């Protein structure tokens, strides 16, 4: 794909300040959408938006269709009287899921039994309009939330066999049973793709695209899984047989093993890779770029027996990369994809990649723990610049907080690189800025920052930290946080090294 030489801001908005315990899709995100159109940007990344369970990770979804209903925007609803908002006591500057899933979760139901009782015919009308035309995933998505709700919560391979193995019969009288519960699961999607249409028309006309985010793998614990058995590694009773994982490195003798369940790429293969080409289908109807993690795994998998508690048993699998994509640009005329391949890939990797034109990664705090080989220095990435540089991403702590823990020769190296590029700093705040400048007057295309860099916020602002049980997820912007002085230094910058 062609990418202008520009630049734009990484922020989800679950951290968009606001009221309620949390960012949503309302005048808080077009007042982002205003900033950095100010700033000069012209993409806002977001990290993926499906509905969250234990651990709150946008990367464990209960569904690869499915809007997470806690970035539903209560307002619209109670300005008709559809429900009473109440503020429990939520905090500032964070997201507490917890007082979240306690609260939010039964103002969502109150505002459905308060639309059934006020809504208007157009209204009932576009709602009963929506449940049509996604049936294709959503009578999946809200029976699953319907029966995991029926459940205590339980996953979808701990229900009764019968309703576990989709036995027709007892599936639709769990449905019939559920009918209530259904619907309003089905009204927490409508309330989100609309929201997230108005938004998504609101950054066009701002000029703003926006960049998506999807793992490669599904969650184990989702409606596609449970409703699709056929395309991935199951037993009889619904267990992974095996699972996605990383081998063993030098920090990981025992490697990774995520857990998450793998395709049976022959069986989707035959099916013209239908669940990828819908999954696609229904990302591109919110973005207009979108980032695939674990990109590897196209081209091979690290494929780990389910029995072993680690991943050190795993083996590396080939995957139809090749035919996928070929048939991802058959049917949209081209692949918006970029792809996240960070980490140690492979020829065949890069190959895939480049073969259809995707942009890789560059993530500049991983640029200097060694010399200047290191391929995430500007001066090596590809002449064609089709890639996009990060300070750090999610997973990385902000610029200040991993200069703070950064090592003697990292600080020393960096410091000295930013001065053969022309760039200085004086107090260790002024980093996460040098930085961003670096990445700007670097041959990438497009460069992305988080916005707890803009702020120079320290670790306290850190939206991940991969290995850590609890905090993540979490940080949230204060209102007016972003000045336009802030939006003023990013726009001269991007003047300076032609992004505009």
């Amino acid at each position: 794909m062609e990418l202008p030489r520009a630049f734009g801001l990484l922020l989800h908005p679950t951290s968009l300040p606001g009221p309620y315990g949390v960012g949503v899709l309302g005048r808080e995100a077009r007042d982002f959408l205003r900033f950095l159109k100010e700033a000069g940007g012209r993409y806002w990344q977001v990290l993926p938006l499906g509905p969250t369970g234990y651990g709150d990770s946008p990367y464990q979804s209960f569904s690869a269709f499915a809007g997470n209903p806690y970035l539903i925007d209560l307002r619209p609803l109670a300005e008709r009287g559809y429900v009473r908002l109440e503020d429990p006591g939520f905090p500032q500057g964070r997201v507490d899921y917890g007082l979240l899933y306690a609260w939010k979760w039964p103002a969502l139901k109150e505002a459905f039994r308060g639309f059934k009782e006020k809504a208007s015919p157009e209204e009932r009308e576009a709602f009963a309009a929506f449940r049509e035309r996604e049936a294709w995933w959503l009578e999946d998505y809200a029976l699953f939330m319907a029966l995991k709700g029926a459940h205590g919560g339980l996953p979808w391979n701990r229900w009764p066999l019968p309703l576990r193995k989709r036995e027709e019969k007892a599936l639709r009288e769990a449905k019939s049973a559920l009918a209530e519960e259904v619907a309003f699961h089905a009204f927490t999607q409508w309330l989100f793709f609309r929201q997230w249409g108005a938004l998504k028309a609101e950054a066009e006309a701002l000029g703003i695209r926006i960049i998506g985010d999807m793992p490669i793998f599904v969650a184990e614990d989702s409606a596609e899984v449970w409703a699709h058995p056929e395309w991935f590694h199951l037993d009889e009773e619904g267990r992974p047989t095996v699972v996605a994982g990383v081998p063993p490195d030098y920090f990981s003798e025992t490697g990774q093993r995520w857990g998450n369940p793998l395709y049976r790429w022959d069986v989707l293969e035959r099916e013209g890779f239908s669940f990828w080409i819908r999954r696609l289908e229904k990302a591109l109807e919110l973005f207009h770029l979108v980032r695939i993690d674990h990109f590897r795994g196209f081209e091979a998998y690290w494929e780990i027996p389910a029995s072993c508690p680690t991943a050190v048993e795993g083996r590396w699998v080939k995957a139809p990369g090749e035919k996928l994509f070929q048939k991802i640009q058959e049917v949209f005329g081209e692949v918006p994809v970029l792809a996240e391949d960070l980490g140690v890939i492979t020829p065949e990797v890069e190959a895939l990649r480049d073969r259809f034109g995707l942009p890789g990664m560059k993530v500049l705090q991983f640029a200097f723990d060694d010399g200047m080989e290191n391929p995430f220095l500007p001066h090596n990435y590809p002449a064609h610049g089709r890639v996009v540089v990060y300070t750090g991403t999610h997973d990385n702590d902000t610029t200040l907080g991993w200069y703070r823990t950064a090592t003697p020769h990292e600080k020393a190296f960096m410091a000295r690189y930013l001065a053969d590029w022309g760039i200085t700093f004086r107090e260790e705040e002024e980093v996460p800025w040098a930085l961003m400048h670096l990445g700007m007057k670097s041959v990438a295309r497009l460069a992305v920052y988080p916005v707890q860099d803009v702020l120079a916020l320290g670790s306290e602002a850190r939206m991940n930290y991969p290995g850590r049980p609890s905090g993540n997820w979490a940080w949230r912007l204060l209102p007016g946080e972003l000045s336009p002085e802030h939006g003023a230094r990013l726009r001269a910058m991007a003047e300076a090294t032609e992004r505009l």
